[PDB]
């Protein structure tokens, strides 16, 4: 005897807006000799926009339902590796510059 | 007994918008000379607009269902890799530089 | 007996807006001969608008039912790794600049 | 007999804006030769503006029902990894200057 | 017989605005030679507006329900890493500068 | 019997640069109702660049010769000549103005 | 019997630079009504950039030689002229101005 | 027989410059109803730039030579006449005015 | 039989500057029924930056040289001339002024 | 037989500058009805900038020689000319002034 009950009369429901952003990995460089390294972006975000809607409807009166949503994500990781090395360089974007070096001299 | 009623009159829903921006890895890049990585983006992203709408209707009086509903995501890693290496680079993207030089030498 | 009434009657909802900014990574650079990492950016947000909307609807009048939502998420990371790495680098982004030097000896 | 009455009449409802800025990562940089790292960013954020709505509607009179809701999430890190490393550097964006050396030397 | 009324009429609700500001790592860095690294920025901030809205609804007259929601977030870290080094560096930003000179020299 | 020995040897010469600005007699006039003259521009500028370079060789040992070398500039000028007259002008650039008059008369 | 050595051994000369502004008679004249006279504008300027140049060479040992440069400049004036006339001008750049008269009479 | 010797070894010249401002006659003038001259503007400026330059060599001994540079400059100049008159001359740049006259009145 | 030695041994010259300003005659002149006049601007001026540099070389053992440098400046003026002349002016820039005459009489 | 000895040996000069502000002679006037000159502007400056550098050599060892060097500057001037007159001259740049009369009258 669970009268559930919803009315609705003359709604008006209107401009529901939801905006999100650019995401860019690596844009607008000009610059050079440049080591650029975005390394493993993982993007799970939502953008909604719910107007006079309703969700899951469920009339079970004395049942004896199981439900199971289960979400399981794994993102585990094991590093080990250079990442972003950068090593003997001569960056000129000047003018006019004169007798610029970069010597490296490695025993072993 | 369990009456579940909806009633809708006269609505009027409108201008219900989401949007996202652009999702771009490497793009506008007019320097040079320079290591650009991107590791392993992953993108579980979502961009929906409900107006007016439900979900499911599930009338199950008295009854011993069972629902699973699983998402297993795996994304493991194991890395043991030299990344983004940049080595012995002369870059001059200047005007009218003299005697530029960049020099390696090794021994083992 | 539980009668659940929800009555709407002339209702007028407009205006519901929701924004996020721009999520870049490696933007915007015109600077050279620079190591930039960004390394694992995670994302789960969220940017909703709920407009005259409703939720889940469960008339369940003496029911036994179990539910379970897991939502399990694994970022675990073991990370042994040199990131970012600069070494023997003339960065000369003046004008005019002489006899500019940068020497590096190693023995072993 | 628990009767849940909710009653709405002439509402007029307007102007509901949450705004958020941008997130962003390693952007704008002219600079050269500096070494910039961005570990680990997570956003677990939400923006939300509710206008007129309910959430979830629940009629269980007498019932026995379990319900459990889990997020769990794992973050958890190991790291033994050298981070940002910038050795002999000579950085000049100054005009006319002269002279200028930068010496590393090792024995072992 | 526990009667719950609530009765709305001729309301008008508006400029209900929640504003946030940017959430930026490394942005606007014209500066060079310079080790910058943002570690592990978690955000679990929110940004909400409610206008005229309701939460959940249980009508649960002499229910042994049993409801459990966690939120179980794990950030454990173990660092043993060297962050942010920087050495053997000749910054020159200034003008007509003469003769300088950065030497380390050493044994084991 | 003398001996003129010039010896160059490694030499290494760049960026010699002789410019100047417009020499332009009447531009950009959105102006009207005026009189303008530039009368006799007269111009002999000299805009050299010289890097490197070297003169005559005159090898003349003992020798009666007479050079001559005239440059004569002739510029003489007589003017008895009306030059830039403006009369019985009205010059109305505003807006709105009303009974503007210029009466000129005369008589012989 | 005389020598005259000169010995240039390992040089390096950069960034020489001679310059000037503009030289404009009448530029960017958005007045009217006006009378801009420029009356024998004479240039001899001599802007020049040497670098490592040389003059020259004369090896005239014992020798009667005339030798002679004349540079005869003639500007002569003789001016019996009426140069820049205004008469009789209602100059009005305002706005709303009334019952502006300029009246002029002569005999003879 | 004397020896003139000049060695140079090892040299390094750099940023030399000369410069000096615009020479302008009559620019950005919006003004109206004026009279304006620039009479005669006579330039001999010199703006040079000499780095490591040398001048003639001459080797003469024991020589009867006759050297004449002679560099004549006339500018001589008379002048009977009426420059630069305005008569008569109502200038009303402002706004709202009234009733503004200007009356000349002259007999023989 | 003298010698004249000159020894120029690891010389390193830089940053030499001259340099003025603007040699304008009329500029920027929003003002209106004036009279203006810049008569005879005569500029000799030398800006000159000489850096390393050497003269004339002039190796004359024993020589009846006759050098003669003559620069002859001619500027001779003669005026009977009425320069600048403003009459019967009525310079009005303000605002709401009223009745404003400027009435010239003259007989003969 | 004398011997001029000069030795230069690891000599450094750097940052040697002269200036000088603008000759301007009519700049800057917004002001109106004036009358403005600048008579004879004559300009003789040496604005010089020597780092380095050396004279003339002349090696004359028992010569008769004749040098002469003349700089012969005529500058003079006969003036008997009216200069800079204003006359009958209204000028009222305030707001609101009212009857404002410059009556000028003379007979033969």
């Amino acid at each position: 005897g669970g009268k559930v009950q919803i009315i609705n009369k003359k709604l008006d429901l209107s401009n529901v807006q939801s905006k999100c952003g650019s995401k860019d990995n690596i844009k607008h460089v000009p610059g050079g000799g440049s080591v650029q390294i975005v390394y493993k972006p993982v993007d799970l975000s939502k953008v909604t926009s719910k107007c006079g809607s309703l969700g899951n409807i469920h009339h079970k009166p004395g049942g004896g339902q199981v439900e199971v949503k289960s979400e399981k994500l794994d993102f585990k990781d094991r590093v080990q590796s250079k990442i972003g090395s950068l090593d003997n360089i001569t960056h000129v974007p000047g003018g006019g510059n004169k007798k610029i070096e970069t010597h490296k001299l490695t025993f072993r």
